[PDB]
């Protein structure tokens, strides 16, 4: 009976080995609440080089790609003097909440929302969406518009091709050093609006304990991708962000070549940094719905909600995993019985 | 020994918990077959309000939005004259049915199908569609056309932003009460169609029970909205369905102003009404496809199939769930051992 | 307890029943990688008739839907010469992989890729599109890009609609016999693009072998259908793919008519032919996402992928199932306790 006995023994490791972590999609099913989780909106121009405002300031003062201060246009510009330089939307921020329609009155509207949140981001800047307030779902009229109704139209040099980032709430990472990567570059000439189908991929939390790891993820991935920045990067001249830390560092060429090379080479982080993932972690499908609104807006991003069918894919986590391999010792006693 | 039978009874107490429902969705399969389950499509005007058509018609007769009766234009306009009002699309409705393409002959036709079915919903009259066949996947090809050949072309305040909802089939609450908030607004300017993904979520029936909940459930929403109206809205002097039950009541405000009050009161019903779940209900991904045809129609809705991989996420019920929740009797039995 | 003895033969019928095939879909899972599996583009116009090229050429060369050899304008039509006559995009084809986008450099690309392979089908000559390498998703600008510079733009009766299909690696039959129908059609008047959602459905292997049958389902259902092709239609004359085996047959109408009357009878094989199928099939969602990109190529077809969360729904096999149906006999024993 040794033998059995080793077999059994092989069962129970087997068993053991599936008791960590074994996620299963127990449940991708389509829930319909009129409670709504907005997506985190980044409204920013994809990079630097790409964008035409920073390329043309660069071009019209400096020389090449950015870069080397633009000493010869002026020798004060900052660090923070060029970064800012990717003002694109901003100071007129509206996170409007067209939360649905009703027969009675109908056109159920939300002005005050979420203010204009400005976030540095390797463009420059950014406009960060929080969600203050879950959204109701009382028809497909469910779109939240990000409006941006700037001095003047802002049709001189208007962004052609601004860029979108839907990111989870509370990531300052995927915000500032993810927006020209990760983001859906959007044309703004006519009021475009996308669908967000929404997957909420809620993860299990085993072996790769992230112990609602929601926003401890943002701050440790910020801090990891500006700590290579200043690793693989040998500059500390550059300003720590605050000032009375060490000597203020601009007019080098440090500060954008070395730094953007650096940041650049860390752009792929998730193989370089882990032990920390999103355990409700929701994505954003982005399709593509045709608007009927002849909307003048310089930008009116409709973030629309047509689909209050959540495809919540929730990794469920199935404790009968364990129980059934050691059932297994059910069929150890069958064997035992032959 | 006292300890180890309660710590299995309790284990038993979670297997009879888990026996009621417990639908997991066994089968997310895409499954590609020539029969197809053409959604049932409600060709109506959004809202009063929101509809062009009634908005200048009660501007020009009436006041307000709409109520009142219109006494004011004429002291004549009953119920029915107000909400039969709200004819958009009707009396030459065609459910083309292009099952696909073929290289000997392609170009295959189906015109006779499913008629003009007038229906009336909040927004006063609407075009449902019944599905009198299933359609054949012959090619991607495979795109239902709902078209309305009116007269003149209906030029003259043509409605621009018609409301199209796909919903299930034999439901006459869904297009009576909910086609201006569950449904997606298109315009018809030109010749929009929408492929329609499906996914067909057989839930389960247990504790909930549908008992196939198919057709049944498409009545009793219906009269429970109707009821609602009439309950929470204190006027029974509005004409019960049958003139000879109850005196005609339309010239009074109440039919109007009152009856909307109630049924935006009652918008939200899933939870005001319960024990009612289509079993076999099958969610309409509606996705923008670029059409390539220079359709002079009126309005041309081409529901598309695109995809037949359907999709259909079968919540399945684990029978053998009860089985293994039995078997951790046999680690009951191993820990009696120890 | 002979009663229970054959209940319980009853459940261990149960279990070997459920041990054949059995395939649940484990992990529906949405997974990030940089590697991308490009799908195989076939870009051909959909059918001869459907075609502006062939229907145009046969009227002013020939009479009737193609067919009758086109006699009358020459005699010297060989099969060949009116089935290449399908020539509609060719000699100068570009898979560029716009891998992705960087901050220090941006705009990746790799022009040498798959070359034209140039495929004859129903539609008389397509250009397949290997998969020559596997492209890294570095932003959500991950699209390959098929190009056909063409002389002159080929503006004279420059094919409209031209057909796109995206058919999984190394299927010769599928673009040789099924792209005027599983295929989606693609105006061309401007650049259009489509995101295609990756859906990498691995079902199972068992009662359905594929043993990996990703590559010799290519090649039994293209030689199947021509099998077909050739049996159906009573005419072995035309020629057997190398001339020195069968004296050409191409004058006759046999070739075009009789070949393409089978040939559509044959459209619908995967109930004609079974025992096949690839498993590790994998779904292209076609969707339609804005371009912002003034290509005056002829086509540019963008085949996007800016979903690097790749929806695998990998048809697991439960070995755990036969275990735990074995396992029924813990319960087996509980009622023999009984």
């Amino acid at each position: 009976v040794v033998f059995c006995f080793g077999i059994s023994a092989h069962q129970i490791a087997m068993h053991v080995l599936d008791y960590l972590s074994e996620p299963v999609a127990v449940r991708i099913d389509f829930v319909a609440q009129n409670e709504l989780r907005i997506p985190e909106i980044t409204v920013c121009p994809r990079i630097f080089q790409q964008n035409t405002i920073f390329t043309d300031m660069v071009e019209k003062q400096g020389i090449d790609k950015m870069k080397f201060l633009d000493l010869i246009d002026r020798p004060e510009y900052d660090i923070m003097a060029v970064w800012n330089l990717s003002r694109i939307f901003s100071d007129n921020v509206s996170c409007s909440a067209h939360e649905g329609s009703s027969i009675i009155s109908g056109s159920y509207v939300d002005p005050n929302m979420s203010q204009p949140h400005l976030v540095y981001t390797t463009s420059g800047q950014c406009i960060n969406i929080p969600a203050s307030r879950p959204l109701i779902y009382r028809g497909v009229n469910t779109f939240v518009r990000i409006t941006d109704s700037q001095p003047r139209n802002l049709d001189e040099v208007r962004p052609e091709a601004i860029q979108i980032y839907f990111h989870e709430h509370h990531h300052a990472h995927l915000s500032r050093y993810l927006t020209g990567l990760r983001g859906y570059i959007v044309p703004i000439a006519n009021p475009f609006a996308f669908s967000i189908r929404f997957t909420q991929i809620n993860y299990a939390n085993k072996t790769d304990s992230p112990c609602v790891d929601s926003e401890e993820y943002a701050a440790c991935v910020e801090d990891f991708i500006e700590q290579r920045i200043y690793e693989k990067a040998q500059v500390q001249c550059r300003l720590p962000y605050m000032r009375p830390k060490l000597p203020l560092c601009s007019t080098p060429t440090d500060a954008r070549k070395i730094f953007v090379a650096t940041d650049d080479v860390i752009q792929n982080f998730e193989k370089e940094s882990s032990c920390k993932r999103k355990c409700e972690e929701t994505l954003y499908i982005v399709e593509f719905m045709h608007l009927f609104e002849r909307s003048n807006i310089s930008i009116d991003m409709s973030v629309y909600f047509a689909y209050n069918y959540i495809q919540v894919a929730t990794e469920y986590l199935t404790y009968t995993l364990r129980g059934l391999l050691s059932d297994i010792g059910g069929v150890l006693g069958l064997f035992l019985g032959i």
